[PDB]
């Protein structure tokens, strides 16, 4: 799996830097960088919209249905309704999956998080896997499976982003030479990142906690001007989506209108900072840490496991996400004819029991006064279930054994669905199961404490957040502008620092466990402390050695390097050996296909190359070597390989420590960095493969 | 003015890399990190709320001495009082800045700016900057000035952060030896960065604003694990400033108390979206845009007046101070003769009028019944005056002459009151004078719009902000966590990208501007578009030679090297020359200070390097070339010059563009960057100063 090329040619032919264009062309790049960035925001804005129309109206109706046959007393068939309905979805949901986008499974973050690290994840962004991305999400969150639309967001987003970029689907593109700036590979870069900034803010309906979730974990070469681009994003997202709040108010638009602008909102609580409330949020830290380090150590395992049945078939996939929606669709209606019914308080002020499709105090199997404290959290949305668990000025309304058995249902759901053939997530059942064990220690406290138990239900989602996905910044923010408790935002991070910093004592994070699942090559920010005490000669006397060519090289050692090796760059010799630079695999095969050969070894002028080539067709990466077929008696021909060299690459000596050379390749960028001698020009070129830890230890094993 | 040393050396013998320590050196290390974070946060809170005490306690107890003569109609004697309370403040605390440390003068922003960009700025941190900037800074803005305690709270947050770091003030250092690892250049901009988020979070209140303020703005080095301290320090700031206001509750403290937890809390108007609002939004971001800009271009000319009158003593500098000082009185109590008063009206349900200390429709003139709307605003606590501006449920409170008359006096009080001699801010007058015309616009609107007028004042605040700092997310984030208005955060800053990308096409920002009249050499983040035609070698063949040292040197020419030039690093060579890398002239210092003097060219092992030097003396610096005298007999003796040799420089070749060299630069660090040929092995060194586009633009005049 390759990389991609951000590093700029510096050459006047390729117009690389578009500041280095005429006024007209800086006009028209500086006008489509921000329309592409309000594009992206209008889109995603809409199609979360839509997501979220088609998912209430989808799970209203059926649990509506399913509620009319709760009040007639006919319990066995609202479960075939709920179990058939349930099984309708996801058999849809995960059809479309296996057999028209395999890669639509998962969430998505830990693949864009790879995207923006340079490593060119294939089919990634395509138009049938947003398509797929988006039915299977309504018709797999729609069917009360554990997962979320939280993740899949972050994809669409991005996978708007490109459709955007490129200018349609893969194969319908529109001929607008406008958009011939965003051929590159900087601006792909840039505009992915506006497009998972903007999905994160569509989910949550966070603006800057889904800047700040693009700026600390999925994007990792942050640039001011970036900064501002997905600023104006998420600002145009979180503005359409309580646009269309608010237009489908007063049910225009069947259900979804009767929610609110923000969405967890448990802003009426005025939390205080007693002082025998240090011991209950440090164990509520605590806790997090070990059970998201615990959650990660088993979720490492069922994915480990899940992947020998993926392998098996595209109909192992189909019964095994069948099989979990059944399981989920029957603990979710049989489990909460286990706790006993518990009867009203009239302290609490809010209207129980309610029936409905809507949470606070449900009641479906207990006599007229009473109310179920399970079935307030399961047999619901999870939008609602959540929102009950936040339930501001509501002490005691779960007890302690109903929320033991809704903590471990959802902390086997988590297990069990994430993984599985449908569009999935991991930030709502993370949230699902640490709500439960923050109001367990809400309801264990009691008396002797005093902040509220839905408090301490998003203490404790926010304490297994940060110990399954080591963010801090991020979930702070999100935790903000989901509860719109301004005065929670000092304690809610003193919980996810010492989440955090007990869950890193123990395990990785979880993004990195699932790049480490895929093999995905990641580069790591700060280097070993081992890698100082290696060099970069000591790493190039232990490989196969530099493949080159000269300037003016014969069509035959071109198509002999090209067959016989897979490497993408090559460096340029002159055979007094004078280093150009590095030319590139798709320019040498554009070379090749263009027909431009020469009788003699005449080094050309320049305006023989810009008869021949012109800058849009130096980056279109439309090309393969097996279509062109070379006469064998114009391969003793000659091809001018000087005027697409990139005659400025990076360059280290061969003392360098690997850390510090490290360091560079990934402050920089490059694809490639050439290693010249310390006084044969060249004697070797690092790659991302080169300067992985786990590739030096398996040469060198004697250094940790 | 010097650089800072960020480059890691890889040699055993200094132990820069913390990880290669010993187990129990790493924990010491590990615990010290965030101890020092801790206490940062701890004692940032703690001024802060002394800061806080002592202006509230001075500045009521004036106030309510001036209300006690407004009340029995003595006008002239209230006026005496004002005059000669503020210049009895203003007086005390300029004589304090240009008599004790003439640095601590204006905000400290513009060179912590500059100081985490590497240049050394020398005398910034100490101990007695840090003392008289809480006392010129209480005994500013208690004077009624047009400043604030926002500015200096940054500059204190990081003299508390560099104290810490180095143990203590800077010749009263505590010898705990657990200190010595932060005597790095790395540790002590990591330090200072969390500090200076640290004091925006103590003047703000505001976490994540503060956190942002030293992400987008301040620092240029941002690290993922730089994000997680300054996390836990604005947490302890927050808390600790919460706190200190909760128990000084009731009145224990005298004043300092009623005020709540968040500061201009406007969280109750419900603000709507109307299609007949984007005029009005818009015309504020334009407004704003273009009074920023003009703003900076005349606050630029106002700074360039302000040179000459401080290089003509030490008592001008303390007569424009005061005579600042007495016109900020004179006008701040006259100008509200002129505005005639307006009635009460009973639909605005606050009580009207109010005589005391604090805001909302103060009256000190009018008869009873009757209230001024210029004293509202004028006559109070600049802390008071933004909250009167910001009041929600008030329409037309304020006039038009009168809001005319306030805000032609503030964009002059901003102008003339930056820049003298006591420690001033520069986020208050900007407040201030965005939210006079930003109240403007909402009276000039009236009926014709949905939004209420305290609402379109924090536009016109965080418009003119944006129109004058050039500031995206942390103003965003900071007017959400000043005004709890989370429903405001959309248009709030759809107001702040019109303001900024209309500001940007007339001047720069204003930290660019100071940083630019302070002639500190900033590097910029991308290369000019000229940048990229211009090679290294062409920069190399403008500039003197570069001088070098052999290995095993001669003491002659160490002495030599170190009288005759300036510079702070000689490549090291061996005359067959054998590149080894830079050496510093604070090691050449060293060994000329140790008598580690040899006989012949032996070259050393490793054992004497490691009994003559530690790992904690070769990183003092604290030595001087002035006291050592070499005798003239020993002038023929030898230095090992070997073991001290930073032998991993970072090197470029002779045709590397400008603009890549600069990007290697600024990404890496980097003090020093050698420059090997591309086949003598050293032909020269490239530093700041040969990277800066004002120098180069100088050498080569056809380039622009
Ligand atoms: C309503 C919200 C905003 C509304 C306004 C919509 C436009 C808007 O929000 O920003 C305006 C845009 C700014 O462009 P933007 O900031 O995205 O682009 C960066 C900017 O040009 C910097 O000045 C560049 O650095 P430098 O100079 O090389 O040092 C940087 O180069 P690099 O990072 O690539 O190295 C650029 O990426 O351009 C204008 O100011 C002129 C107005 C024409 C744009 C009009 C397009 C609609
Ligand atoms: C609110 C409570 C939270 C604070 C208290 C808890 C302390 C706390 O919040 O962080 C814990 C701390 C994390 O240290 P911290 O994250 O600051 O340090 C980074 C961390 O060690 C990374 O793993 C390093 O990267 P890598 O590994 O090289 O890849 C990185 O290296 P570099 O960036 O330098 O290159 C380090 O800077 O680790 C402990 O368990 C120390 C014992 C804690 C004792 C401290 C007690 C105060
Ligand atoms: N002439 C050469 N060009 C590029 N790589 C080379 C060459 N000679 C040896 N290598 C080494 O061969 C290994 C495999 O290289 P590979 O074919 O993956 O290059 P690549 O596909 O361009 O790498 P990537 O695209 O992942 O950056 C690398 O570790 C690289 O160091
Ligand atoms: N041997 C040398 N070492 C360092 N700089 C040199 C040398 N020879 C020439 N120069 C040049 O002289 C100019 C002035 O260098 P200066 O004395 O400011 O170095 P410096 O003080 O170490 O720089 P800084 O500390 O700002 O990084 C620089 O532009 C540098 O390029
Ligand atoms: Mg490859
Ligand atoms: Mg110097």
């Amino acid at each position: 799996i390759e990389s991609l090329d951000y590093e700029i040619n510096e050459n006047d032919l390729f117009k690389h830097d578009w500041r280095s264009r005429s006024k007209a062309q800086v006009f028209q790049y500086i006008f489509l960088k921000w329309t592409l960035a309000c594009l992206v925001g209008l889109f995603t804005g809409l199609i979360a919209t839509l997501i979220n129309l088609a998912v209430e109206n989808i799970a209203g109706y059926k649990l509506l249905a399913v509620g009319y046959y709760i009040a007639q007393d006919r319990f066995w068939t609202g479960l075939m309704v709920f179990t058939g309905a349930n099984l309708g979805l996801t058999l849809v949901a995960t059809v479309l999956v296996v057999y028209f986008a395999p890669t639509a499974a998962g969430p998505g973050i830990p693949e864009i998080k790879a995207y923006l690290n340079g490593i060119d994840t294939p089919n990634m962004f395509g138009f049938t896997t947003m398509m797929v991305k988006i039915v299977g999400s309504i018709g797999a969150v729609a069917a009360g499976l554990d997962l979320g639309k939280e993740g899949p967001l972050v994809h669409i987003g991005s996978c708007i982003a490109s459709l955007l970029g490129q200018g349609g689907p893969d194969n319908h593109r529109i001929k607008w030479r406008w958009l011939r700036y965003f051929n590159n590979d900087r601006d792909r870069r840039d505009l992915i990142t506006c497009g998972s900034a903007s999905g994160v803010c569509a989910a949550f309906r966070s603006p800057v906690g889904g800047v700040l979730f693009a700026l600390e974990e999925v994007a990792t070469w942050w640039r001011s001007a970036l900064l501002w681009r997905t600023f104006f994003s998420t600002a145009v997202v979180v503005v359409v989506l309580r646009a269309f709040i608010e237009i489908c108010n007063s049910g225009k638009c069947g259900l979804f209108g009767s929610g609110g602008l923000i969405m967890f909102d448990v802003s009426h609580v005025e939390v205080r900072y007693h002082a025998a409330d240090i011991i209950p949020v440090t164990l509520i830290g605590v806790f997090g840490g070990i059970l998201g380090s615990l959650y990660n150590h088993l979720l490492h395992k069922v994915l480990r496991l899940y992947n020998l049945i993926n392998q098996k078939g595209k109909i192992h996939k189909v019964l095994l996400s069948l099989g979990v929606s059944l399981f989920t669709s029957v603990c979710l209606f049989g489990l909460p004819f286990l706790a006993e019914c518990k009867p009203c308080d009239p302290s609490i002020d809010e209207i129980c029991p309610t029936n409905g499709r809507s949470g606070n105090f449900k009641q479906f199997n207990c006599p007229n006064g009473y109310y179920n404290d399970l079935s307030t959290l399961l047999l619901t949305t999870n939008d609602d279930a959540v929102r009950n668990i936040f339930s501001s000025n509501t002490p005691n309304e779960f007890g302690m054994v109903s929320l033991w058995i809704f903590f471990g249902l959802y902390c086997i759901l988590g297990l069990i669905t994430f993984g599985i053939a449908t569009p999935s997530g991991l930030f709502l059942p993370i949230i699902l199961m640490g709500s439960a064990y923050g109001r367990m220690l809400g309801t264990a406290m009691g008396s002797y404490t005093n902040i509220d138990q839905g408090l301490y239900a998003v203490l404790g989602a926010a304490s297994l957040m940060a110990g399954s996905m080591r963010m801090t910044v991020s979930l702070c923010v999100i935790f903000l502008e989901l509860t719109n408790n301004l005065l929670l935002l000092p304690i809610t991070m003193f919980v996810l620092l010492i989440a955090k910093t007990v869950g890193d004592s123990f395990n990785l994070s979880i993004y990195e466990i699932i790049l480490h699942l895929k093999g995905l090559p990641f580069l790591e920010a700060n280097p070993e402390p081992w890698m100082r005490n290696l060099t970069v000669g000591e790493l190039n006397d232990a490989k196969p050695p530099v493949v080159t060519l000269n300037g003016v090289e014969k069509v035959a050692n071109i198509v002999d390097v090209l067959r016989n090796t897979t490497h993408n760059a090559f460096p340029v010799l002159d055979g007094g050996t004078e280093l150009h630079g590095l030319i590139l695999r798709a320019h040498l095969v554009k070379v090749l296909k263009k027909r431009w050969f020469l009788n003699e070894k005449r080094r050309t002028e320049e305006w023989e190359v810009r008869e021949k080539f012109t800058p849009v067709e130096l980056a279109e990466r439309e090309d393969n070597f097996d279509d062109v077929a070379i006469t064998s008696s114009e391969m003793q021909l000659y091809v001018d390989l000087h005027p697409l060299t990139n005659t400025t690459p990076y360059t280290v000596v061969q003392s360098m420590s690997v850390a510090k050379a490290l360091v560079l390749f990934r402050s920089v960028g490059l694809r490639h960095l050439l290693v010249v001698p310390k006084i044969s020009p060249v004697i070797g070129i690092l790659t991302r493969q080169d300067l992985r830890a786990y590739n030096i230890l398996q040469a060198f094993p004697h250094l940790d």
